[PDB]
């Protein structure tokens, strides 16, 4: 009955109920006027026609790689480009946010309570006629269907992009200091209340776990000698909560920090590299100020590694992840002559659009063998069995599935998959193509148009009938690549947005931030300034494993 | 020992220390350089010999009042105007935060713990030597004396400016949202998390107290009637934890959302007209919404009633204390196209710069009585005794105290004034120089100069014997007001920048917040611009009582 049920405002115009049947669009600033907010203004029409479309952006990006490589070398040329990148990118997210789960209107609760995860668009009103507003069935197609016909993994499809179980490790690790869902309130609710790159994962949500977490000399993080090498220390000695199986027999339940990291083998790698990181930092201060003590050298170097973090997921992650031939840029100083608000609120579709189950393959093979999900899981005997080195030398010699392109989620994780679209459907989401348009996208006149190819297409529009019904989650995955690529527009133009406002929304990047004695001096400010995987794996990693998120 | 104690680093460089006795100052963008960030770059010396002081600044303000009659009137001009006092004002504060009371560096505990005030300036080392650093003796003299010796008032002194009981009791209601000492954790560390503006001490701190506070009917806020005026409900019907004296009569113990309101009748006036004022918005948004749920209503009318404070405050409040003839303006678009970050993080020195006691007078008159402190404290009986419109009538017409000048602290609060005196100090804060300097003052070569007469100024200096060691908070007191003004430079020039970030930096308004449909309307739209103290009374007190913030 929501008279906005119909979504009939466009162009980021707002919609308000005026009456029962009746509604308003707030057009404010949306660059048109109208009804509807259609109506452009002139200056729009002029920018309408002249911004090219992502795809031929895209392929600008792609090809021509001897004048990027110009343009690589010609620091103004390339200060210039990251930086509108980066201005560019981040207008598409609301800062201060709006809408959550709750609130389809602005609030001074949706603000305020950083418990929920934000919304790029709001949720649908609970009285609209079917689940997606007003347009489709009075039901979407069963989920599970769904799954099967378009989602579950026939065949691995390797990735044409490169990405190796480096790279899909990483996101893993990377992603869920914040992405963690308060599965006790629903979803929609978060337990990184610091919705950022805070490192949280290794250091803990809270000061009673980062102080149990402690070691309280140099400024380390507690620590265990295994065999020769370093791990995390236990859960029986620090006392930390961790999620492990009742059968993991203590002494292989490791400590960490993000209390779901011992689930996974690929996690712990990661999070036993970096223990190992934040420990040199330490050392490397404590060469420098033999008069600091234990929380000026913990405090400090936490800063450090959140640097490199900000540092390798944009020089490396994301630039392996974007195939640009263009060289992505971490400078803070970029946005200090722009607006940009130094904060940022993680959104629930970056949530669900994040869910890469499509990267994993069938058997995790660390040379020599080819574990199954069953044996991996939950299982860090493997890590203290094969130990780092031969790790990163496995996981950077084996590529990962393709994300888009459809049926590539294993059949294991098909839980998840099938979860995820459950969620968007109980957290009344939107139709990919609101979707779509809300990120300055065209949306898909057909299910063909989506897919790029007829089978899959086929079978969604047998399912959903209406390409305006077709839902975020699956569309996401069920996408015609870019060439020779991982991921569609779609997944690349609402991401994209989103997690470079959270990397450059940090306070260390804020112009009162970024200096020298922020960081402990201008030493440790290059150890953020030089920062790549492959420096954090060569500083601790017993043989200088190389490595990379692209596999040769 | 630390060789930072010294304070060395000026223009707001910041000091690390590089060895044991050794330093080094990060002049990063201070605009000067040299070892102590004092050689200014070329351009430095251009602004500088060019910008005018303070006091010549303030005297433009305050005086040539045709002048201001002319640009008032023009909006351009005045726009201009208000962008630049809104910009260079703000400038001055560090956003994101930095430092606190356990934190004399950066660090990322410092930054994300909210449960600490922020800090303009870092505390001083503890292993210092002098409890201001290096200069000064061993100890600072002692708070009683300095207490007695300047602060005490022997015959009341009031305000050549004019503020009344509405002025006074409006800023303890105002700044009590924000100002709220989680004393069991100790100074340094608040308790209204929402660092700003957020009407909690209307609406509760926590959504359980919103809760119960609420009604749950055309989104009203709960209530009763006595006599035939709207008070707020009681603590036995609503449950919310109130603080009161174990003998009030329990129906008088009003349950109101800030749990201290009730220890003064005048915070229980205001906290009473804002009920009012909510309930008034319900009303209006329903008769433009027929449609909208107890939710949206009372979600609404709060982000409409955040509007009016920041009206009110700004262009009534605000306006009154500065004694200037340019009539300020809150108008969100002048920093649409200004880099400023929407964001607020309440500092201690605001806490303590805005400990207003002076302000109160030795008994309060309200119409046909004098009460004694003793006989106001906790008596709301008082309260429905008179009725808000006779208490209007008379806070209106009664001057309050002069804060600077000296001399002029109740005897009845001296518990108070030594408190803020004690805390500062545990608090270990810098001396009023530093304080000056880091807000681009020019510090004070004498206590006579402080002051601008001898008595005082030679009890200081048998005192505190060294300028450069005379503290904050009495200095603000015991300080040369300006012309027939309230304060000095010293409390317009810290307070100003701090005051208007926490009201400029309001998500409200924010380009995606500032849109008539955030208020439900352009009719929402206009009750937050078209506030005034006069239209709030007006509206929910019994007979349109004339009000003012200046006693006639
Ligand atoms: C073998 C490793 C993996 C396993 C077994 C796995 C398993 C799961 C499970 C069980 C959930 C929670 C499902 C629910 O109840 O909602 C989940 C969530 C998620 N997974 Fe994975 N996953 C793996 C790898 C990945 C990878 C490589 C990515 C890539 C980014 C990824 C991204 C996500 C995201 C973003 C979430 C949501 C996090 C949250 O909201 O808490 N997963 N995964
Ligand atoms: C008759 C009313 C008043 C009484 C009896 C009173 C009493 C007090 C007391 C007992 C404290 C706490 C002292 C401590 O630190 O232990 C305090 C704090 C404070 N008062 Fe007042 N005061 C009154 C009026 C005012 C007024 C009119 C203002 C003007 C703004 C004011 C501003 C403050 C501020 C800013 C604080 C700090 C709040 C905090 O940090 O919790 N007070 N007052
Ligand atoms: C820098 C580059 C761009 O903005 O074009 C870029 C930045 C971020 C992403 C990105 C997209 C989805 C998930 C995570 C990251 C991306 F795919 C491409
Ligand atoms: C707007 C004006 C200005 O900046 O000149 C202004 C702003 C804020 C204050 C102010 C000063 C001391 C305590 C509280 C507020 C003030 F006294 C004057
Ligand atoms: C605006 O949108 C509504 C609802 O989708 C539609 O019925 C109406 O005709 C549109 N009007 C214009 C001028 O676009
Ligand atoms: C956040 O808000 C929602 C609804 O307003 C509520 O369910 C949840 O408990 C809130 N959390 C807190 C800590 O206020
Ligand atoms: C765990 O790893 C060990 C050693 O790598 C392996 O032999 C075993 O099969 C795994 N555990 C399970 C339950 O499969
Ligand atoms: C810098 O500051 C220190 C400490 O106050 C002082 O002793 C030194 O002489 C200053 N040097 C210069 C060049 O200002
Ligand atoms: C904030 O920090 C201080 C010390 O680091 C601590 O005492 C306080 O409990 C912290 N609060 C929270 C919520 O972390
Ligand atoms: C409170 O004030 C009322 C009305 O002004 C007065 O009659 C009464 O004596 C006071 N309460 C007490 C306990 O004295």
């Amino acid at each position: 009955a929501n008279p906005c049920c119909s979504n009939p405002c466009q162009n980021r115009g707002e919609c308000m109920s005026t009456g029962f049947d009746q509604y308003k669009c707030d057009c404010t600033r949306t660059g048109f006027y109208g009804e509807n907010c259609t109506t452009p203004e002139f200056l729009t029409r002029i920018k309408l026609l002249l911004k090219p479309t992502p795809n031929t952006v895209h392929y600008i990006l792609t090809h021509f790689k001897g004048v990027w490589n110009i343009v690589n070398n010609i620091p103004f040329l390339r200060s210039l480009i990251m930086k509108y990148v980066l201005t560019s990118r981040s207008y598409l997210i609301d800062s201060p946010p709006t809408y959550n789960v709750h609130y389809g209107y602005k609030s001074w609760e949706a603000f305020s309570n950083l418990s929920y995860y934000t919304r790029a668009l709001p949720p649908v009103a609970d009285d609209c006629p079917t689940p997606m507003g007003v347009k489709g069935n009075k039901e979407l197609p069963d989920s599970k269907e769904v799954l099967e016909k378009v989602l579950l993994r026939r065949e691995f499809i390797p990735d044409p992009q490169g990405s190796n179980m480096m790279f899909a490790f990483f996101a893993q690790h990377f992603t869920h200091q914040f992405f963690k869902t308060d599965h006790k309130r629903g979803p929609g609710f978060t337990r990184g209340l610091g919705h950022g790159v805070d490192l949280n994962h290794i250091y803990g949500e809270t000061l009673d776990r980062q102080h149990k977490l402690r070691l309280f000399k140099d400024g380390k993080l507690k620590y265990q000698v295994i065999g020769g090498e370093v791990y995390p220390p236990t859960v029986k000695d620090t006392q930390v909560e961790m999620i492990y199986p009742p059968h993991i027999p203590e002494n292989l339940q490791f400590a960490v920090g993000q209390e779901v990291f011992g689930l996974v083998p690929g996690l712990m790698m990661y999070a036993t590299i970096w223990l190992r990181e934040h420990q040199r930092v330490c050392d490397i201060l404590k060469q420098e100020h033999p008069e600091w003590g234990d929380e000026q050298l913990f405090q400090t170097s936490k800063l450090i590694l959140i640097g490199e973090t900000i540092k390798i997921v944009i020089e490396d992650y994301v630039q392996h992840l974007s195939g640009y031939h263009f060289k992505l840029k971490f400078d803070p100083e970029l946005l200090f002559n722009q607006q940009f608000q130094y904060q940022n609120r993680i959104a629930s579709e970056f949530n669900t659009l994040y869910h890469w189950h499509p990267l994993l393959p069938d058997t995790f093979n660390i040379e020599d063998q080819e574990y199954s999900f069953k044996q991996f899981l939950y299982n860090n005997s493997i890590l203290l069995e094969h130990g780092l080195t031969q790790f990163v030398e496995s996981f950077t010699r084996q590529i990962a599935g393709r994300v888009a392109g459809g049926r590539n989620v294993p059949i294991a994780v098909q839980a998840v998959a099938k979860a995820s679209i459950d969620q968007s459907r109980e957290m009344k989401y939107q139709s990919l193509n609101e979707y779509r348009k809300r990120f300055s996208l065209k949306p898909y006149t057909s299910f063909e148009e989506l897919t790029g190819e007829k089978e899959m297409a086929a079978e969604l529009k047998a399912l959903y009938s209406d390409i305006d019904v077709m839902e975020l989650y699956p569309a996401l995955l069920v996408e015609k690549p870019r060439p020779d690529a991982i991921f569609g527009e779609t997944m690349v133009e609402l991401g994209a947005p989103f997690s470079l406002k959270g990397l450059m929304g940090n306070p260390i990047c804020s112009p009162q931030y970024w200096k020298p004695s922020t960081f402990g001096g201008e030493v440790g400010f290059k150890i953020i300034n030089t920062a790549s995987i492959q420096s954090l794996i060569c500083n601790n990693v017993k043989g200088c494993p190389f490595t990379s998120f692209n596999v040769q």
